[PDB]
């Protein structure tokens, strides 16, 4: 966060509405909350807002403040696990990084081990927060996560955080996260959802519901690398978030050190202890497979270091050695080093940063579209930075499997980009106090930045409308308004429900015509006209009728259909609709896929 929001816009000294925003609740459920965190501090706050009416359990040493207002906890039907602490307090570190994303104080020289060093914070500095832990060492169950959301509807919080989803797709009311959140938008409560972290195929991700604002995660413009310098000189770009100093160590490959019954060919993977613990003491391994922090305990205790490698390093993760995470070319590089000299070594420097370019670009691992339940629908519906964010984390948690001197944590991840969204969702909120979760969600939508198809060709099945931009959001001009009757109203067609997106489903090679109608409220008190502007691929025939729109002022509706003809190739193409009155600029993207 030290990067994120200045990389989307969003500086220290951006204009707000103190008093509303410090009377707004940000419900996070998640892993719980370390209170202790900087970035929880409430100096200066006033009590609680009279309309608050949670609780704060003390179990396990809890206490809440001014920031923290309230703190629950679930676990029902099943005794914890190893690890598990009864009570509201983050013993894991996911839920105080995730809410302090969404609303940490500012925190200066906010670092891990030096990395990220800046001013850390959240989207709404000012606001309140309640704490729902409904997730422990063995996930997060439907009976607890639905047990939160009775409650924090209940509470009266303004918006909802959940950095928690389903593996696979559940239809809607047999899923306790879309009916909870279902409920929670019938009282006005806005969900932002994670996309999940099942990518980068088709039909990954489970957060189908329609009035779910789902999110994806992209790639901001600083990329940690951590460069590694062999013996002849020649220096390698690695990616890994490496708290640990620079030091020279010799060099050992692990197709020449295998385990005992085992050989060259797999002993150069280093996993499942193919390589002779004897063999690399002291030394830097360099392993032709890339693994997690659990594998440098399992096979590879008593290596001074780990060289790994990977065909996909979009994002960097930390180790409890020092390692780095090497393209194949290079890794190539050091074995021909390895065996050009009887002595070689190594230097694994400790972590930089570079600037991407290329950024925001979808992240590998994130969850992709198309919507298994109801396919006509987009999803997800939007991307935000999720990857090497830095935020609040608790002393005590450990970082990249081992315990270090830190009160912030680098991870990637939805869930990271998730708070981001429920940030600026909520900034949106304090300046738009009774807007509707739909109204919020396409504000966000229609301002969203367009992203480049050739970076992800999966299109708006990887990225939605695009990356979130903050400060547009928050006069959006027109939004694509509804309420918890769309979403179960018969007319009852799929392409009249009033969404932010147009999405279709076809056959290959084949024609067809669709028509959507929708209906836009003016969100400013001025009046103005709008004309739509649409952008189609060959191949396609695509006209909105009207096509010009006068408002008259603040809640005044107008209708239009739009009609899609033609046909395609591919298996995703990409088009769009924005209406603009010159001062605003209303983007809606078409997609249509012959994916089944
Ligand atoms: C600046 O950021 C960009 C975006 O993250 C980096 O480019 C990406 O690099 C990764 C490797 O870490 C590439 O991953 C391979 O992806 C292919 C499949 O590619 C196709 O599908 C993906 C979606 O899954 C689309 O995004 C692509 O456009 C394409 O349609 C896969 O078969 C391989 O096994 C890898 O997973 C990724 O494709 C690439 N994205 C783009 C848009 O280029 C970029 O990284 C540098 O450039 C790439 C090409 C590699 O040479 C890296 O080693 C370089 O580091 C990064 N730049 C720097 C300097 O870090
Ligand atoms: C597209 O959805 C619109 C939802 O607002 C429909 O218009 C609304 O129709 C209501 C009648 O059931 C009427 O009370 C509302 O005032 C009106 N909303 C506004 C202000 O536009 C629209 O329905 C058609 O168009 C309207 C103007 C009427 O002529 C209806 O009889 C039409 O069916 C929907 N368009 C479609 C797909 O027909
Ligand atoms: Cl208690
Ligand atoms: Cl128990």
């Amino acid at each position: 966060t030290t990067r994120s929001w200045d990389f989307l816009g969003f500086p220290l000294t951006v204009p707000r509405r103190s008093q509303v925003e410090s009377n707004i609740v940000v419900g996070v459920l998640d892993t719980g909350i370390w209170p202790e965190s900087p970035s929880f501090d409430d100096e200066g706050f006033s009590p609680p807002p009279p309309k608050w009416k949670g609780t704060c359990e003390t179990s396990n040493n809890f206490r809440c403040n001014r920031k923290i207002i309230g703190a629950r906890s679930y676990h029902i039907g099943r005794p914890i696990s190893p690890g598990d602490v009864n009570g509201p307090r983050d013993t894991n570190g996911h839920g105080t990084h995730t809410a302090s994303t969404a609303a940490g104080g500012l925190v200066s020289q906010a670092n891990l081990y030096g990395l990220g060093l800046g001013t850390a914070r959240g989207g709404v500095p000012l606001a309140r927060i309640a704490a729902y832990k409904v997730c422990w060492n063995d996930g997060c169950s439907d009976t607890d996560i639905l047990a939160a959301y009775d409650d924090a509807i209940a509470d009266g919080v303004d918006i909802i955080s959940l950095s928690v989803g389903g593996a696979n797709p559940r239809h809607y009311f047999v899923d306790a996260i879309a009916i909870g959140s279902f409920h929670a938008v019938e009282r006005g409560i806005l969900t932002s959802n994670s996309a999940g972290n099942g990518g980068p195929n088709f039909f990954t991700t489970a957060s189908l519901s329609p009035w779910l604002l789902s999110v994806a995660a992209s790639t901001m413009d600083r990329k940690f690398v951590t460069q590694v310098q062999i013996g002849n000189g020649q220096s390698f770009q690695g990616v890994s978030i490496n708290t640990f100093d620079n030091q020279y160590y010799p060099l050992v490959s692990g197709r020449d050190i295998p385990n005992t019954g085992f050989d060259k060919s797999t002993s150069r993977f280093c996993t499942d202890k193919s390589v002779n613990p004897n063999l690399l003491k002291g030394k830097i391994v360099v392993c032709e497979a890339s693994f997690g922090p659990h594998e440098f305990f399992k096979s590879l205790d008593g290596a001074a270091g780990v060289l790994m490698t990977s065909n996909t390093r979009d994002y960097a993760d930390s180790y409890p050695l020092p390692s780095s995470v090497l393209d194949p070319n290079d890794l190539l590089a050091t074995l021909r080093y390895i065996y050009s000299i009887r002595s070689p070594g190594a230097t694994i420097f400790k972590s930089t940063t570079i600037l991407n370019a290329s950024a925001p670009v979808v992240v590998s691992f994130s969850s992709r579209g198309p919507n298994r339940a109801t396919k006509d629908v987009i999803k997800p519906d939007i991307s935000g930075p999720g990857v090497e964010i830095l935020a609040a984390w608790p002393s005590v948690a450990p970082v990249g499997g081992i315990r270090r001197n830190t009160l912030f944590n680098i991870i990637s991840g939805t869930s990271m980009s998730c708070p981001h969204i429920t940030g600026i969702a909520t900034y949106v909120k304090t300046y738009n106090p009774t807007w509707s979760p739909a109204a919020i969600k396409s504000a966000l939508m229609t301002t969203a930045s367009p992203m480049n198809a050739r970076f992800n060709p999966q299109a708006e099945f990887a990225y939605g409308s695009g990356h979130v931009n903050p400060l547009k959001a928050v006069r959006p001009g027109l939004v694509y308004d509804a309420n918890e009757s769309d979403y179960v109203k018969f007319t009852g067609r799929v392409w009249d429900l009033n969404y932010p997106s147009f999405g279709l489903s076809v056959s290959p090679s084949q024609t067809f015509n669709q028509y959507f109608n929708r209906t836009l409220t003016s969100v400013a008190p001025q009046a103005s006209t709008y004309r739509a502007m649409i952008s189609a691929p060959q191949g396609l025939t695509i006209s909105v009728n009207p096509n010009v729109l006068s408002f008259n002022g603040l809640g005044d509706r107008k209708s239009f259909t739009l009609t899609v003809r033609g046909s395609i190739k591919g298996f995703v193409v990409s088009a769009s609709l924005v209406w603009s009155d010159g001062v605003h600029y209303v983007r809606s993207p078409i997609t249509i896929t012959s994916l089944v």
